[PDB]
């Protein structure tokens, strides 16, 4: 599907609800490996698991390593705008 | 951590209660999207988001299409049997 923009409003004292996996190769790409149901990011609703991040805060993320994007997430203040996309998958 | 061996025991009219991506480039390896807990794999318990998926019933699946995982997985007898390995993820 096409990308999109996702703004996540922190909460003190939570974390997001994120991690992530990948970066700069098995898996080159940033992607959500799994959201908390029960945080901002669950909140929000619209990002799941397998959800390439592309940008965050305005930072293209598209060839950045796994400590790229870490840093730009948590150096990025309120809220955190990401731009994902969804990656084909295949329920078995 | 270390790679291992996963058996999936199927259920009857049930799917394996798994969706894969990537393959054979922002995500080149197979990786395990999401298990649904009440599911063969989630009863398993030891299947997870974010596990490489390796080999399937003795097929390497190390350079594999999409394509040939798939095939892989749905021509698996049972149990299905899986060679798996965790990647690094970070929590925000």
């Amino acid at each position: 599907m096409q990308p999109r923009r996702v703004e996540l409003w922190r909460e003190p004292s939570k974390s997001l609800g994120i991690s992530i996996v990948g970066g700069r190769e098995v898996m080159r790409g940033i992607f959500i490996k799994h959201v908390l149901e029960d945080s901002p990011a669950g909140k929000n609703g619209t990002l799941k698991p397998g959800d390439r991040i592309v940008e965050v805060d305005g930072m293209d993320l598209r060839d950045a390593s796994h400590e790229q994007a870490v840093e730009a997430i948590r150096k990025a203040g309120n809220p955190v705008v990401f731009m994902v996309q969804s990656i084909i998958s295949t329920r078995l």
